[PDB]
């Protein structure tokens, strides 16, 4: 077993942090100035057009599918530098890279080249999103018996009919509200949108995902497809991810993104789990902007005292918090990501795993923060600091990618109540 | 023992509750407008106006001394409904009530009736503000041989000359940056500024209280009084509380609260102890207003499933330890008002039980608040839920007020080092 | 609203602690020699007799039926001074009064006449026991649709006969297996043991209690009430709590306590939301003993230093938790024995803040307890202090009582989804 | 970056499988039996010779210096599976490895050859112990201005005179009280052990290590050498670690393991980081013992209920908690051995890694056992589960090997208070 770091995971962390500071630390002074969530989203748009120049949405694909991915550990290095400078735009790459990865895990060469051509190019500002949360909520959509996903979809010929509401992902109406480059729209089957969905069969086995393009929206009428509204968010501030209604939406069921039922639903579990595990990595960037921002005041100021304020114990244990779990986070992201990659392990090891990694990063991310702000004390309160701002960017991470209450919890949970749970797998070998 | 509250207890909080969803509620229209932090207070002058005319300001004035308080438990309970709302304008009345305190405590009659008269007059917007918080920190402002408050005076002929720099003392500008109706300026006696404080001399025999009023402003050149900037603050968004610089800044020897020293480190002491024991009722208003805007939904909304949320165990569970913080927190904020208004109790046991209070209630507000927002998910994350404002106002307490970590702990922690420390002097007696 | 303390809760707490000092803090020396749990509890014998001597069984009796309970308060207050202490015998009369509750509670004084009888007595060595608890569990044990309890009683005759198995209740054998002077027995009305209960009918309708003495024991064959065993506990080593078998164990009908059904329910949960409340004096004295001992060692002992080690702002952050858990915990018992007596308030009101009494009082003082030796350190792990000995006693408290992930939390999360629940009504009432 | 298991690391773990299933598991019926902690850890001595005959002691041994240990990772591989079964006897082998450990990092090859022979021998039981810990203390050993350690060492013409007491460490009076086989013992220098350590020599200048063995003690007056007791302990019922006293205890300069001052230290240092590490392993067995546990009857038992227990998700909760703490421990254990390992990286990188460790994966343990037993309820606190035992033996953890407290947490704050201090520097390399 081994932790060292090869040079292009070097190269990696050297590139992802001279991308954030030299560009990122430029957009707070271009959508500070502006009046709300969609126009910080939009005053954003040259900072995606800079990521898109230095390779970073290439790098968000596969090697084997035209782009420059060269591990999920180096992702992981990637989002841990740029969060820990600047969550704007670069929540906008991650998102993206969620509405590709059904595209990217589906086994289909035709629709991967057709659909990912523009993010491999190196040109533009493309945008993709993953289509799947609602304004009722998505926790128990796979609950049998319930009423399941409200988007629904219809074939009608030789096309199908999108019928229903998303709200919250990110980048789905691109940058002008005529839609993202490419949305991956997860639907619950359904011949009739008006009924309730049959309590007898397995919800998981009527999921579709329906392939969304602006020339999608653009062949269809107006009001097929509207944006309702954009939520004002505590902390990412500079993200779009608003509130669409399809109705009668057409869609080619060439844009089918594979057969409806379980198949369809492993693709959508896979990207959110991939998710889960990344997730930690953003996480862990904001933590670590707010215990370094700690360490570095506690280190050079008195408080009015004697001493470094770090020389106090009650200040050193805050830190020594911080510390661990920032470490144990690093570690546990850069398992899951190395979990997620191993073959010869079986799906469900695979989910645990990342299950566990989005739970523990994100809930103890928020701790971390939360420390970090009592170590520096009443200063910290105040946005000549960074706290305030990585405060309500923190508590995004177990809310948000399926929350830990509701989602990740119960997915995890499921998987440990198997009769072949095989706790230590990841680890010791089926 | 007895928890059964009289006629008049109930009474103040109808009153508090009907003042805060009349008027409060109305706040928000106007200083969402304003785009700073002093925009925001200003905004403000007409709820504290209307507080005023409600007889809120004159409530935080003992009877004996001509205002309308009746106890400290109804105190408790008006500022647990005021920030259960709103906690714009009821953070003046509260930093009012702070500044008037040295005075109130202080026992030279005609002092008291000189200086509290536009307070209990139901008239105006008089502000009043402890003056004690420096941009150097306080933490370690009695700390034998170190530097000890930047602020100081001297004596020179009739008069007091104020030099140095205060940070955080919410009111402390006014409405309008020509002062507060009264300031509690707390100083270390020094005679020539610009050697360091003498590090055999106990920091405590040093320290004096002086009273600036608008006029004691008005009598002083330009530059001798300045405001410096206004912290932009996470939560709490509509307080003031600048950075002043005193230069050669003349106070009238009438103006002294009392003998420099010992008298007057007790005088500071007492109020923030009382406070200490008070801000407990804020932060459970802020906790309480999460936890019933949670419980209420959990028990609306399936989340897209087939039964309400709080039927969920993790939900519930959430909700349950959020209902128990809240409940321990008033127990202790009653437990610890009480104590302080027992006659027949030693400082040493009054202060320890503050302390506490301050502590535990402040601390675990900050947890009711985010494990209400994970109980809801995602959606306590958008501004049309209270949550984000919650989250960010929440924080404050436990930093504020004497942050946790620095001052109230250490205070306890000495309490606690005392040969003569009686534990539970204030349950079973001495 | 007035913390103040009458001179009779000064007493009480003066008494209470005169008793565990001079009384129980003998009991080691005797139960220490002891191989095994019932030897230990057997062991303890003479130091209940001085706490029936001492009218302490006689005060977890109401005033108004003979007994000279003064208050839910007073009884708090005795009850943490006594298991700050030595919770040897103190387990015994409070698993007594437990016993007593149902019948405290009943509609029926002349039920209340005859059973409470020795108890208000003032002499010998009696025992109460409310059997509740099973082998297989009962945190499901209202659940429709599911098994629920196992012991179950038929009527035969002018007899109600016992069916089944108990585990855990203290107290339940007596001194010498031959039974508690008093025991509730709590059953599953069913008329064949061997039909699982019927999945369309509510349980809570279904259950009965069973007066049982060491007469109705003696009345019965010796193969119809026995004793499989006794678990070794980790802490508390001196209780008994036995593994009991009911074989055709035969009951006259008017030992039967109240009529079966949502009566019967009712009578076992208000007596153990009681249990609820008052069990919390019981993990603050545990913890408060932990919290003192590691209070007197980090103002007396430098550990190779040049000052107290309470001097260290780490080990003090751990002795301020400790109290703030301690202050907080009392605060919440003395609340919610007060709403237990309040006429004026619902019952499900009493009910939630009994529930979450028990929930915090008892997951606060474990971690008071592991706090305490980590700031006292090595030391605290070798048993020439008491560290070791509470640890294992603090464990006890969020499991038993009913445990608060499969009990408390879920009667807690039953009234807080009730479409008329008021959460502050304990404290501003009402409408 | 790579998580993948060698062949040699699954067999090692394998190996140590089959040894804790088919030896350790038959400790017990031999040490329950005995009165008191010698004779439990006396009844030991058959499975630390079992342990010697399958490698084990010989493992404890860097391959360069005669032994089999093949990597820090392996190490810590083999005490988790032995510590998820049994740590009796487990300790003992522990123990000896911290004792051999200021050897095995000196850079002495000869005195290497001496006095690690017995334990490369792969026969007889020896023991090592390495003897640091005092009755008042040793928090604040290095505290200058503060008494320092109380045992003392003054040269005497060509021998050594140590004078004073140890505490706590485990092996250090062998198996019948005439020594450990080799007992490394710390002192501080001291020409008057009557006055008190100068305020203005920083303690570390003074500290010495000498060698310890059964001849040693066998050379002097029978009084120099005297065992004042033996702590009855919460949990670990089977390790000795005995109060001892030195008076006039005379040592060969030979067995001076280097120049007293900084290297002396240093060297005690470097042991207790490595241990630090290391012990994250042991408390990451006990407490996976308690998760698997839970996680078994969660998964095979319905208490009274219609479905398992694992299905309610207060329940479910607990065990993903404890799944996580494992986890995250096991992780960073592995992380820190393979830190110290890097001959690249600065030592007080390495000596930070060890720290949180140690205090993270220790705390973390005590929560994980806990949780646990909350999960299984009422059953988890009687013996015939594992659960009473490994709450016990958890606790240790935190406390032992440096408390988190007093000693851990302060190393690492002096680590992150240097002007040059790197956080990431073990993760991402210096500059
Ligand atoms: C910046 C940002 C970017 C986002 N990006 C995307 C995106 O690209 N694509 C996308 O589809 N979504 C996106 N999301 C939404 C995000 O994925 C949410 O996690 C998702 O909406 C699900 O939320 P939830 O976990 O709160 O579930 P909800 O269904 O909204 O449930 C809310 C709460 O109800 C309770 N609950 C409900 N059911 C249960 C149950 N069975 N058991 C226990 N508790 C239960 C839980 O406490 C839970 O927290 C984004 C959100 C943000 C803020
Ligand atoms: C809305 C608002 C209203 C306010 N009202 C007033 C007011 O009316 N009057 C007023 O004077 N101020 C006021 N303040 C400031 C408030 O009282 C702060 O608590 C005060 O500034 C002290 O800050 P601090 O506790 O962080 O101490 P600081 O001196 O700034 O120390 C900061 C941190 O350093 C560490 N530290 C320093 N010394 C030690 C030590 N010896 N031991 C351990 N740790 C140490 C601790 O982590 C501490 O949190 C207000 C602030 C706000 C935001
Ligand atoms: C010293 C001592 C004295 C005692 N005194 C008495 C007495 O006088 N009388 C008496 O009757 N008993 C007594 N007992 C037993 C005590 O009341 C226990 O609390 C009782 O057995 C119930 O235990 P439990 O809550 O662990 O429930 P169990 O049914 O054993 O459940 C065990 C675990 O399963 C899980 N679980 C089960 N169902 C659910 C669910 N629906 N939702 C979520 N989780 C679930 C929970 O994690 C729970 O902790 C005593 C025990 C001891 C050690
Ligand atoms: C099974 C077992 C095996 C052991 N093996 C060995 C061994 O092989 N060799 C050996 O030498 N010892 C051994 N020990 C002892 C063990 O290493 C202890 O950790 C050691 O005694 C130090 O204990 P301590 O951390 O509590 O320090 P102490 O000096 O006893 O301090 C105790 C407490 O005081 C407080 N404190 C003291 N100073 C400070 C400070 N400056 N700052 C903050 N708080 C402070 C802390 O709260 C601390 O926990 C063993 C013990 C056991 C039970
Ligand atoms: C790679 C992970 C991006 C997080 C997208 C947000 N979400 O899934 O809710
Ligand atoms: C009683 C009001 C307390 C508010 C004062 C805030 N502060 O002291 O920092
Ligand atoms: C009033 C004290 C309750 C005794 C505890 C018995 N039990 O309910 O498990
Ligand atoms: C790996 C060594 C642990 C055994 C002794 C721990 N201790 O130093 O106290």
């Amino acid at each position: 077993v081994d932790f060292k770091l090869s040079p292009s995971q070097l190269e990696a962390r050297r590139h992802a942090q001279a991308f954030a500071n030299t560009v990122l630390t430029k957009a707070s002074a271009e959508y500070s100035t502006q009046k709300d969530q969609l126009s910080r989203f939009q005053a954003t748009r040259p900072f995606y057009r800079e990521a898109v120049r230095h390779g970073l949405i290439k790098a968000q694909v596969p090697i084997p599918l035209g782009g420059t991915m060269e591990s999920l550990v180096h992702e992981s290095i990637i989002l841990e530098e740029l969060f820990a400078v600047e969550p704007a735009t670069s929540i906008t790459i991650v998102a993206t890279a969620l509405g590709l990865m059904p595209v990217i895990l589906c086994d289909s060469p035709s629709l991967q080249e057709k659909f990912l051509k523009p993010f491999i190019s190196g040109e533009g500002e493309p945008l993709a999103s993953l289509m799947h949360s609602e304004p009722n909520g998505t926790a128990n959509w796979l609950q049998k018996g319930g009423p399941g996903l409200q988007t629904t979809a219809r074939k009608v010929g030789n096309e199908w009919v999108i019928s229903g509401e998303k709200l919250w992902p990110s980048n789905s109406g691109g940058w002008d509200y005529k839609g993202a480059d490419l949305a991956c729209v997860v639907c619950r089957v359904s011949d009739d949108p008006s009924k309730p969905q049959d309590p007898n069969v397995d919800p998981a086995t009527q999921i579709a995902v329906l392939l969304v393009t602006r020339e999608t929206i653009a062949n269809n009428k107006k009001d097929a497809y509207q944006i309702l509204g954009e939520p004002e968010l505590a902390g990412h501030i500079t993200t779009s991810g608003p509130h669409t209604r399809f109705t009668e939406f057409h869609v080619p069921h060439e844009n089918l993104l594979c057969t409806p039922g379980l198949k369809a639903q492993g693709l959508v579990e896979t990207a959110f789990a991939m998710a889960a595990a990344l997730v930690g990595a953003m996480a862990i960037g904001t933590a670590r902007a707010a215990f370094e921002e700690a360490l570095v005041f506690a280190k050079s100021d008195t408080r009015g005292g004697s001493k470094h304020i770090i020389e106090h114990q009650s200040v050193a244990d805050k830190l020594i918090d911080c510390k661990i779990r920032l470490e144990t986070s690093r570690l546990l992201v850069w398992k899951a990501v190395t979990t997620l990659e191993d073959e010869a392990l079986e799906w469900k090891v695979k989910l645990e795993m990342a299950m566990q990694t989005k739970i523990y990063t994100t809930d103890v991310a928020v701790e971390c923060v939360i420390d970090a702000m009592k170590a520096v004390g009443m200063k910290s309160y105040a946005k000549d600091m960074s706290f305030p701002r990585l405060l309500n960017e923190v508590m995004c991470y177990p809310l948000f990618d399926g929350g830990n209450i509701g989602l990740r919890r119960r997915q995890m949970q499921r998987v440990m109540a198997l009769e072949d749970y095989e706790p230590w797998a990841a680890t010791y070998g089926s």
